[PDB]
């Protein structure tokens, strides 16, 4: 099927330049090309009028938790909520995310319901973003992602690699293989609260993950855990609130991405923005991530503002949500509107490079070939 | 050891009369007698001055839960608290109860830590009231005393007689025997939610087993139908009997079972029902279900019983004579020769203003003085 987007302004994020009065030709789910002017439909074709709009690639958020959203009772709800309850809330969370304009997300934590949500969205059952999920986070015993942490001794039990808790390299191998068996796209670990992973454990995780084509994302606020993860060869660091100048040189030599998460934890202080500034000025690779869930879903665009207020130019923020995100995912057909890519397109009212806050009201959303939002 | 109490006013609860300016002579843990005047002490005899005070027997509360106390977080607390945490909290709960003047209590529900608390208090390890506990309450699956109620299915499991959840007469027999094995003094079951949760055959099995092992049966019941099933089964006490039919009151009088209102906890109606019950001549024993209310505020219930029309003397009798009768002990609840020295003292006449019981100035248990303020 053929859909033509008559775009007044279309953002070339690789060039960094707006293209004025162009047509995007989409056949099926793929962008077939960009044509100057507005092209009449030679044969009956679907045309969408975005001439008064600014057009962007579908934004991607590389830190979301689609299973949960914070609530006065999350800690009790951990004991009272069943998988079906989690799924039914995730429905609305995913819909709000997709209609905020984020066509792709990287889910870094759940009970495994996230895998079912991705499969159900991909099957056409529920409206949502393309989800690349880590499934269950991997932690060491008592680690941040240990599922039975804080339980009464009777309800605590002894979680092992099947549950995502590993101690020692071989157990780590089984835990990564278990996440692969469960259908995870990537691996996420909790490296600090103190470093919760030894160098050999991290090496085991990174090598196993690379064997199965899974990247490694690392949640770490402490400096030593970040430096261990970076030396091990992990692909991304989350938050990293305290960063050693040594961690910045590690970032630069390894090429790992830094996902700031300024939005989440703003709620929980301002250190994180200071850290982000020092990272961006240093030349650290940056990918866009909000940690949605602690922050209400569909308010991810707020993070854009916070990144620009910290000194990141709007083009570089939008590139962090598009080009850098697609590179971090390991996908080559998303994050830029050009021939051969997947038709993930959003559109806003005003110039996002002159005011980034325009991104918090997305008026047009199309994921794959299908249009989900056209206000 | 010998102690003399110089009591300005001492309440003879049996005759309902004050005796003025008397001496209570206690040897060891037992009341040896009441003498005219303030008897002058011989050497080695200790004397406590209650000449400005009103002196009454130790109060007893027949619905308390010493393991827990209410807070915005009880529902999350169960998933996080271990038995030791519960014991350490219970320590303070018991101490505050004893200093409120309640020298004897009937703990009607716990996880079994209540049993260890009773054994520890009786061993002299922890300051506390004389405790008579049901241990773990028995309920049917989904009953109010079901331990895994509301848990996610992964954590809920299938609780059975070992856990206090029984279905059918044989499981009930085993659950009562399990409480006996664990060291409980009495059995407590939850017969209603308002929907009735124990079948007549189940109730008969429970009371007959309890009767074999010398244990009384107390029943938490809010609904009328479960209340009447329990009363027909032959239970000893009905607790929180809200929504009570007039026919149930006739059953009450024929069975002789006690009605424990727990008006204080039901302030969260109960008062209208308690008023009708008291007017009908039902046997009433004092109970607060403190635990859901802060421990140490038990005396407030006294107030409410007088507010519903019960005369102060009968409220004090419900906390003393009626309570001791319901427990099945013959040496507690009245200051007279041959009984155990559980004695409290207050500032004003409790029969003219019962709220004076909320300021207990003197507490004596088993001959020992815990409070003399
Ligand atoms: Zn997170």
């Amino acid at each position: 099927a053929t859909t033509l987007l008559h775009c007044g302004h279309l953002l070339d994020v690789k060039k960094g330049k707006w293209l004025e009065g162009v047509t995007v030709r989409i056949e099926g789910n793929t962008i077939r090309g960009i044509e100057k002017g507005y092209v009449a439909p030679k044969a009956g074709e679907k045309v969408i009028d975005l001439r008064s709009r600014y057009v962007l690639p579908g934004l991607m958020d590389m830190h979301v938790h689609l299973e949960s959203e914070t609530n006065p009772h999350n800690t009790l709800e951990r004991f009272i909520l069943n998988p079906a309850d989690i799924a039914y809330r995730s429905v609305g969370y995913a819909r709000k995310t997709l209609m905020a304009g984020f066509t792709t997300v990287r889910d870094l934590g759940g009970t495994g319901v996230n895998i079912s949500l991705r499969n159900a969205i991909n099957a056409g059952l529920i409206d949502g973003p393309r989800v690349f999920t880590a499934g269950k986070s991997i932690a060491t015993t008592g680690g941040h992602a240990d599922p039975t942490n804080g339980y009464r001794k009777d309800l605590m039990g002894d979680p092992g690699p099947y549950e995502g808790v590993a101690n020692g390299p071989d157990e780590c191998r089984k835990a990564v293989r278990q996440r692969y068996k469960n259908g995870a796209d990537l691996i996420k670990i909790t490296a600090t609260g103190a470093p919760q992973f030894t160098d050999e454990e991290l090496r085991a995780i990174v090598e196993t993950a690379r064997d199965y084509g899974m990247k490694v994302a690392v949640h770490a606020h402490g400096a030593e855990g970040m430096k261990r993860a970076l030396r091990a060869g992990v692909h991304s660091i989350e938050h990293g609130t305290y960063m050693d100048d040594e961690a910045i040189e590690l970032f630069k030599k390894t090429g790992a991405y830094y996902v700031p998460t300024i939005l989440a934890g703003r709620t929980v202080g301002p250190q994180i923005q200071k850290t982000f500034a020092k990272a961006y000025k240093s030349g650290v690779k940056i990918a866009f991530g909000t940690d949605s869930g602690k922050s209400v879903h569909g308010l991810n665009a707020i993070e854009f503002e916070l990144m620009v207020e910290a000194g990141m130019p709007p083009l570089e923020a939008i590139r962090s949500a598009t080009l850098n995100a697609a590179d971090l995912l390991g996908v080559n057909n998303l994050g830029s509107i050009e021939a051969g890519m997947l038709a993930d397109v959003i559109a806003v009212e005003d110039n996002p490079l002159e005011n980034i806050s325009t991104l918090r009201k997305v008026v047009f959303v199309m994921k794959d070939g299908k249009v989900y939002k056209q206000e």
